[PDB]
């Protein structure tokens, strides 16, 4: 099996727990998750105590286990298990919401201490459940914390006019749960606050890049402004390898390598140390301003990342991840089809700009842009332009007007020309175009269910980042740089986690027990007012019947 | 008419989303190509308001393309400039790179005409296919509330 | 060995669908019915009394 050679590898040496493991209820509930006792583990989680964390660890153990396993029957007879444990433990986080809202919150950031003292939610993020994420109370709860003593039910529009009015925080409006230092760091340290604050010095970036890029670009040397967006960058380039060395050195940079968008804001961070070298060094002046350029093209498309968060765009945001393969479908499909029209009227009618970079442009650029409306007719019909003999091969040529379309082009099958044209036309802003409309209709209605329950998991992923992201903007971010380099300095001379009380442990203990065993009655007498348990017990009914009036048949 | 109240949401999404890749491609083609006319105005206009006719057909592919232009010493910075004929298209452009303004002219165009609004068109399919039922229904009481009113 | 192996599985498939189909609520209705007619028939054997 997959149980007696990992334990002898752990004798001869989720790696913490195996090395904890050695050969009440919390022990025989993992003896049966690593035998893979279906049932043995769901008797000993409804009978033992903490069941959600429990429920939780079990899942986790499950799917590592099963990305564990070398065998397809036996990892999915686990991934299943791991799926129905998943749905009754948020079955009964449902029904234990739905009695008491304070006591369900608090129950999330107890550290328990089984399962190496990880928070429940750090347990369903590290299983990936997306559907115990996808649960109301802990989107609230997320909510929430997000909006962190700061009245989850206030209006936008109020907490960004307070944003640009610190003065308005003592007054009516803009609630929460020394008094004026406690409100500042508290209104200061919120994730919403730290979310706002980054938006606006972001655009203020991009304004900035902007600014910096149009006009004050000169050969000379950088004035005030551009040496103020280098500055910047230097702080953001700060803030991101900070935090990419705190969310093990070289296994951490291996983490880091995904999260692609991390990945393009460090290529992007890349491209302008690039632009601001070739910019220094005074040849490449010209490539420096080019790569500067597709770099505010990179920082613009990572502001459309960064503004993932609004509850309203963040799904749409998830879609149009998975509309690459259909667009790239019809790149391919107009490749094949450019090619092949743009060659046959290059060769049925012949320029004698017959320069390669002409060539491969009358080829594909050409034909690319007639889908859009630019159809070049009187540079390709022989009926609009004027006859001349442009050239010395036998032939009539009609040299055109147009500047990149050959000076002298040929006419012999300028019939078949138009008509190609003509399929080209249909076939391009006819046929591809409404087919890749119907296919992306059909994509996005398979596609959206799957990616609203996605978006709950990534939301809650920003919020904890935003949470551990530093509170100062990155105008101002090096001061807190400095701060944590004294924090690291000062120590060589010498996530949430609300504390609960310690009879508050018994009681939320005993409420869930409560709870849980009220559930279990619950769906064991649904079970048995099902229809087919129904009728099973009435033929179990019926043949005893028959069998004990069998015993009077002598009579 | 109680429908296209509700595609508000979709159209601002896709208008948020234009907006992001309009500004994206407006800055980068301006920084790429170096009108002399840097007027605020003229700048805020071949950023946003020439990129956005891009999508309906008004591509001026002569103001931006090196080939469509005649080249000439209209800038006394050591480059090749070849001035545009466009009124607004600024009065000496540069050509340096202008083999990428024609790509990422290509790359907006591939961006906004086929799949910003396709993928607008998929979603008020789904979205008209969702709220139409609950529509009706609200348009009963509605049409009630019209009656007595008149 | 290969014949034996795929004859013990079809077996088994044989097995799992009969079961399946046994516990089928519609078989499992028309089996009470032989159940009940042959009580309501036993006790007609029984009715003289
Ligand atoms: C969100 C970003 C992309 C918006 C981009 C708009 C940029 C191009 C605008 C915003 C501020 C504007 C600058 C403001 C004022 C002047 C005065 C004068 O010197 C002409 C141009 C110049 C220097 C503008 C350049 C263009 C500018 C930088
Ligand atoms: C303009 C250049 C950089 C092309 C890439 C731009 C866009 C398409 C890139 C930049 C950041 C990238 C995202 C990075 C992270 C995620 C989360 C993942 O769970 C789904 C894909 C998704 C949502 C990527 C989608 C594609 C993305 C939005
Ligand atoms: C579908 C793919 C493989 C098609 C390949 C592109 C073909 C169709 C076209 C595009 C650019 C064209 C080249 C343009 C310029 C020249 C230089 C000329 O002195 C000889 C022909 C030659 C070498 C052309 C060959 C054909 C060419 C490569
Ligand atoms: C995305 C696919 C389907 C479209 C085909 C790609 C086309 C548009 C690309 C591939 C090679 C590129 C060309 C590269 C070189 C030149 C020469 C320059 O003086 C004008 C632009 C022009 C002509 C580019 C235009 C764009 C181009 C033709
Ligand atoms: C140029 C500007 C002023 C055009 C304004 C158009 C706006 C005001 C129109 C267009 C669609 C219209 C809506 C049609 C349907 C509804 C749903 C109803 O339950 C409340 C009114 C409301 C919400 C209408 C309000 C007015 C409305 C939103
Ligand atoms: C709705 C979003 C996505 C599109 C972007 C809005 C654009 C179209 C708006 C914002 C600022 C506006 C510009 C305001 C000022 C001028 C200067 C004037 O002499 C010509 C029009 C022009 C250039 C406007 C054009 C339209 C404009 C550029």
């Amino acid at each position: 099996s997959l149980i007696r050679n990992l334990l002898d590898q752990a004798s001869h040496s989720v790696g913490h727990v195996l090395r904890m493991l050695l050969g009440p209820w919390s022990d025989l509930l993992l003896w049966a998750l690593l035998l893979n006792r279906a049932q043995m583990a769901m008797y000993f989680w409804e009978m033992g105590s903490n069941a959600v964390s429990s429920a939780l660890g079990a899942c986790l153990l499950l799917r590592v286990m099963a990305r564990l396993e070398p065998d397809a029957e036996e990892a999915a007879r686990r991934k299943d298990l791991a799926f129905k444990f998943e749905g009754m433990g948020v079955d009964l986080f449902g029904e234990c919401y739905r009695s008491s809202e304070v006591r369900a919150a608090r129950l999330l950031l107890r550290r328990c201490p089984l399962w190496g003292d990880a928070t429940c939610l750090q347990l369903a993020m590290q299983a990936d459940a997306r559907a115990f994420f996808a649960q109301d109370g802990v989107q609230s709860l997320l909510t929430q914390k997000w909006w962190g003593d700061m009245a989850s039910t206030t209006p936008i529009w109020a907490l960004v006019l307070a944003f640009f009015c610190p003065p308005l925080i003592y007054t009516r409006l803009i609630t929460f749960r020394r008094r004026c230092l406690r409100r500042w760091f508290h209104f200061w340290g919120a994730p919403v606050t730290i979310f706002m604050g980054n938006v606006v010095s972001y655009l203020l970036f991009l304004l900035l890049f902007s600014r910096v890029l149009l006009v004050d670009f000169q050969p000379a040397p950088p004035g005030s402004l551009e040496l103020l967006l280098y500055f910047w960058a230097f702080t953001l380039l700060c803030e991101e390898l900070r935090q990419g060395l705190s969310g093990s050195l070289s296994q951490r940079l291996r983490l880091y390598l995904a999260d692609s968008w991390n990945q393009c804001d460090l290529v992007a961070l890349t491209c302008f140390l690039l632009g601001v070298g070739c910019r220094l060094t005074p040849g490449l002046y010209h490539l420096g301003r080019t790569v500067l350029c597709i770099d505010f093209m990179v920082f613009t498309v990572r502001l459309l990342h960064i503004f993932t968060v609004n509850k309203q765009l963040g799904p749409k945001i998830v879609i149009v991840s998975k509309m690459m393969k259909d667009v790239f479908f019809f790149l391919f499909f107009l490749g094949v089809w450019l090619v092949a029209y743009g060659v046959a009227t290059e060769g049925l009618l012949r320029p004698r700009d017959s320069d390669f970079p002409s060539i491969l442009r009358r080829v594909f650029y050409r034909p690319y842009l007639q889908i859009f409306g630019q159809i070049p007719q009187e540079d390709m019909d022989v009926a609009l332009m004027e006859h001349s003999n442009c050239s010395s091969e036998p032939g009539f040529w009609a040299h055109p007007p147009g500047a990149q379309a050959g000076t002298c082009v040929s006419q012999y099958a300028n019939w078949l020309v138009v008509l190609l044209l003509v399929i080209f036309l249909l076939v391009a802003n006819i046929l591809l175009v409404n087919l890749l409309i119907a296919m992306f209709s059909y994509t996005f209605g398979k596609v959206q269910g799957n990616s609203d329950l996605y978006w709950k998991a990534q939301r809650y992923r920003l919020i904890r980042e935003f949470h551990s992201r530093p509170a100062l903007a990155p105008p101002f971010i090096v001061i807190s740089h400095l701060r944590l380099l004294l924090r690291q300095l000062c120590r060589r001379p010498r996530h949430f986690r609300v504390y609960l009380s310690k009879e508050a442990e018994r009681k939320l203990l005993t409420w869930e027990s409560v709870h849980k065993e009220n559930f279990l009655l619950a769906r064991a007498r649904d079970k048995r007012e099902s229809d087919s348990e129904r009728l099973k017990r009435t033929s179990q009914k019926v043949d005893l019947a028959l069998k004990q009036l069998g015993h009077i048949r002598e009579y």
